[PDB]
């Protein structure tokens, strides 16, 4: 099945700027965890942002622009990502926006990241009509020594 | 013992301003169930804006100017204010920001609601030092129809 997760700071912001409010290493372990062997599909943004590949999970980059790196998979639809992920039990979608826009209504799962922080953006995770959506799963951390705000995690399922 | 139960917007920000986030019939029926049968303290400004005695709670208003109302108790210090309390084994510091600033050396627990809410205030809960602090109770609700933020409920033990 297909998985968003993402970091969203208050009003649904999201960024893939480097060090920031997005370089919180709990944010960075629990990303780690939940997508481990298992493929990621990013858009380009989020490729260049990250800049490597992420070992231990086939790298799926969804483009419209010709691929420039070798040790990854480049596509240019939504149809080509979910095929070059084969038969596996979970796709994770790992941004940018544009890309969990138009992952968002095949998704049946989201992994977000609360981070108590303000960041102006203009660029918003999309609208998860509460209705569709059911938490299943929340998890609230104190700011300390590695982690400079609070942040809660949370999973949610599709009705 | 002295506890502190507050309401905080992004980056530890306070205010009584009526309906705003501080609206949140969610933060208000848990303030309600966590003072309920206790003494409350609070400044003349938190009085002002409530605006009403709260009922089932012996009411306490810590002022330098003289009392206006004869349904609750006025007093002058902060030692005044914790004797009017008498032998109880909980009083709650109900704000605002100057009255939680002269009772969090003395409290032993925070209750705080962290609302997923950007405001500008200029008036800020008090540092407590994560160190001084032991979180040992967290609950994250999202928004829904009633309450139109995300928020967490925490509980600190002081070590
Ligand atoms: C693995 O490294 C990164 C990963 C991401 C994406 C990402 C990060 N956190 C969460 N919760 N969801 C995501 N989709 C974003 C990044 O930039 C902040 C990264 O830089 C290290
Ligand atoms: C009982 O009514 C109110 C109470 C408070 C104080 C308060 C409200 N919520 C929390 N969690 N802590 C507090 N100290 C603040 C208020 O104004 C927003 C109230 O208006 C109704």
């Amino acid at each position: 099945m297909i998985s968003l997760i993402a970091a969203l700071a208050v009003d649904r912001v999201i960024g893939m700027e480097n060090a920031m409010p997005w370089n919180l290493p709990a944010d960075l372990a629990w990303f780690k965890r939940n997508t481990l062997n298992k493929p990621v599909i990013m858009g380009r943004h989020t490729w260049e942002s990250i800049g490597r590949p992420l070992p231990g999970r086939k790298n799926i980059i969804l483009s419209s622009q010709p691929g420039t790196d070798d040790r990854v998979t480049w596509v240019k639809s939504v149809d080509e990502a979910i095929a070059a992920c084969g038969d596996v039990p979970e796709i994770m979608v790992i941004g940018g926006g544009r890309v969990y826009e138009q992952f968002l209504p095949k998704a049946q799962k989201l992994y977000l990241t609360h981070i108590d922080a303000e960041v102006e953006g203009d660029t918003h995770f999309p609208d998860y009509e509460p209705d569709d959506w059911e938490s299943v799963f929340s998890e609230f951390h104190d700011a300390d020594a590695q982690n400079s705000h609070s942040y809660c995690f949370e999973i949610l399922e599709r009705r």
